């Protein structure tokens, strides 16, 4: 089997991206920000706390015949932002794109902390990580990828996330028109449950490219990224009047700078991250000082290849039993 579903930036920033998925019978679509970082299923819901839910959609397992309550299953996950959820689990039948997995945990939400409730846009979140960072207690659950992997055509699924435009996930195959020249893939390490892999090096705008080994994750969940110090100094050295900003929590730029390219090294082939890509904005309405989609990962312990660098190319996420990752320019 295969699967293949739209996936759309929720605001003009490219902040977050949501893709539609059908739970339950009947089906009940929800918007869900997929996110390769964290490994729960979970939903708005009619058990959400009714001041907690502002414009999402919600499950209702009481309208599904194929809901199941999982009984004495909790959850709880924290995010990178400080944002957190928890309640308890249902399975139920999940289809993403035409891919269809029964007796998928689908975790609904009795609590969501504040951003969630004030972004209207995200119904839910759904990990593709690996599934030893599913947070349910006592019995930890698959994710959705997990539970399908064995009735795919091929233990992938894939990543084409568009800049201020719709991409897509595909599940199972690898749509080849869908990139330019070949994919190179890399080793990754699953120890810390996340796809851990890394890179090469990197080149500033039309700078050689620094050979350095960055160990970081590929991260859809994530809208920016997160590098080493000194990579990111040097990134923002080349653009005139940009500075790090403790009171606006990272580096900032004058809204009238055009940007340089960030380059960044899979073995031996290079994905191009365009300047416009690093641009997110004034920092609040009407300021003339922009937000850099490049950010210190300074006390965060990780670097993470966020939206900003995966949306520069073909993704793919090999589930074999050695995983690896492979990108491709597009």
């Amino acid at each position: 089997s295969t699967g293949s579903a739209t996936t759309t930036p929720i605001d003009s920033l490219d902040d977050a991206y949501i893709t539609p998925v059908q739970i339950g019978t009947p089906a009940q679509t929800l918007n869900l920000d997929f996110d390769t970082g964290s490994s729960d299923l979970w939903v708005f819901s009619s058990e959400t706390t009714a001041s907690e839910v502002d414009g999402q959609t919600i499950y209702t397992p009481s309208k599904s015949t194929t809901a199941k309550l999982l009984s004495g299953a909790t959850w709880s996950i924290s995010y990178g932002d400080g944002s957190s959820s928890s309640g308890d689990v249902y399975t139920d039948t999940v289809s993403v794109g035409g891919l269809t997995v029964t007796g998928q945990a689908v975790e609904s939400a009795k609590k969501v902390s504040s951003s969630f409730t004030e972004d209207s846009t995200i119904d839910g979140l759904l990990g593709l990580a690996f599934s030893t960072l599913n947070t349910v207690s006592p019995t930890q659950q698959k994710t959705f990828f997990d539970n399908a992997k064995a009735s795919l055509d091929s233990p992938v699924f894939t990543a084409d996330l568009g800049y201020h435009a719709p991409g897509t996930y595909n599940f199972g195959f690898i749509d080849t028109t869908a990139y330019t020249g070949s994919i190179t893939y890399t080793a990754v390490s699953t120890k810390q449950g996340f796809w851990e892999w890394t890179s090469t090096g990197y080149a500033v705008g039309s700078g050689t490219f620094k050979s350095t080994s960055i160990d970081g994750i590929a991260d859809t969940g994530t809208t920016l990224l997160y590098l080493p110090a000194t990579v990111v100094s040097a990134y923002w050295a080349q653009v005139s009047g940009a500075k790090s900003s403790s009171s606006v929590g990272g580096y900032v730029f004058p809204c009238s700078a055009t940007l340089p390219s960030f380059t960044f090294g899979v073995g031996s082939a290079r994905i191009v991250i365009p300047g416009d890509y690093i641009d997110f904005g004034p920092i609040s309405t009407g300021s003339s000082s922009c937000f850099g989609g490049i950010q210190s990962s300074a006390g965060i312990g990780i670097n993470i290849f966020g939206d900003v660098a995966l949306k520069a190319a073909f993704v793919v996420f090999n589930g074999a039993t050695t995983p690896t990752l492979g990108f491709a320019s597009k």
